[PDB]
């Protein structure tokens, strides 16, 4: 048994950009409310509960790129 | 048993952008409520209760390449 | 036996864009509500429940490129 | 027994605009109510209960390309 | 058996950009609250219960790359 | 007398090609025979005498531009 | 006098390919006769005499671009 | 007298290639015979007499950009 | 007299490639055989006499960018 | 007189490469003979006389610039 694996990757994710600009992030203040009792929460569990988020996220440039390789036998 | 395994990949995924210009993100601010009263969660389990989201997201270019490989025996 | 894999992609996703422009998300706020008692979750269960989301995305190219490969044996 | 698998990919897709404009995202709040009592969620469930989507999605061009490739044996 | 796995990677994940500009997050502040009374959490539990989040993020590129191997035997 | 020479050149040669196949360049050989006596030769001369040439040119692309510009007075 | 040479080029020469193939040089031998007696040769004189060539040339694309800009009084 | 010479080059000659293969130079051994008595090579002679070349030139793209400029009185 | 002479250069010669692959470079043996008496050779002569030459040469790019600049009076 | 020469150059000469894989150099042995009585060689004679040369040349890039710049009174 012969396995050979030599993917190649010359790839690129590229971006260019002048200027991004004014930018106004500016809601309402809300509200949130939860009127739970009882949480219990066992074996791999991921919560969140009763929350505002206010996130500006303005990156020069986000790209992203994810690969993954595997190889069984 | 001979298994060659040799993907080539030379290309791109990009932009180009003059400027973003002006954003403006004013929602109302707005209400949630949950009235929900035992919350038992367990073995992988995600979850999201009750909540308000205000996200600006301006990325300069927010290009994704998402690959994968895999070869079983 | 004998496989041989080898594709090759020179391929591209690409986009040009002069300015993206004066962008305004303004909703009225709005109101959301649940009014359930028992959520017992369990065994891979993703949830969201009573939410609010005020997204505003706007990438100066969001230009995706998703490749899957997939040898078995 | 002998195989193989060499397809060629010289493709594109692209775009390319030379404005976006003006875009007014306005609706008027609504109001969205769930009076459900049990949620009794197991596996491999996806939901959404109750929700109110605000969403402007305006990218400079928003190409996708899926590959998929696969061989057995 | 012979198993050689050596995949060969040249790619980048770039940006530029001529500048980002102003920036403004301004939101009204807004109120979260929780009632609940019992939170018993055992055994790989993440959890986030009631807050307030505000969140600037603006990095002069905030370009990713995430590169998974894997050999098995 | 004013001259102003300032042509504007913004075009491509190109070309695209998934592949280039087989290619199978398998002549009989040959015979080359040549007398002479003398060979006087003078004053920018150039020869070739008695040859024999077998040439596989194969370019992934072989694409010309050429160009003259001449000014005189 | 004024002259004012000011050629503007932006032009292109490519080329893509996805392979090259299988390339196949293999012509019989041959033979190559000279005879002569006095070879005289003077004042730039060039030349090749009895001379026998395989050459097997397949660049990744031979794209070539020439010019010439000559300004003369 | 005012000359001003300032051509612009922008320009580009460029390849991409997968994969250049498999090329095999094989050709058969021949034979080459060269007679004479005098060589007389006076004054910028330049000459190949009685030669065998096998020649493989394989490269990751040949691109060639050749230019000249002059100016005279 | 005022000359100015100012070329501008922002020019790219340049090319990628996936792999080179499999070169093969087995010709047969040959024969050179010359024959003469006398070689009176002078003034800036270049020769080559009875030669065998074989020759790989496989670069991983062999671009090349040859540019000459000259002014006189 | 007023001469002035600053031509600029920003140009590239690049290239990138995956692998240089498997070259293969084998050319079967041969015979060179060369048979003389009188070599007078004088003012700026070079040759080469009776030669055998295998060359392997396989540079991971054999990118080259050349440039000449003259000015003369």
């Amino acid at each position: 048994v012969q396995i050979v694996y030599k993917p190649v990757d010359l790839s690129k994710v590229t971006s260019k950009c002048g200027s991004l600009g004014n930018i106004h992030h500016k809601p309402g203040g809300g509200q949130v409310e939860v009127k739970s009792e009882k949480l219990d929460f066992k074996d791999r569990v991921q919560s969140k509960i009763g929350s505002l988020d206010n996130i500006t996220h303005v990156p020069g440039g986000g790209n992203k790129k994810i690969e993954t390789h595997k190889l069984t036998f």
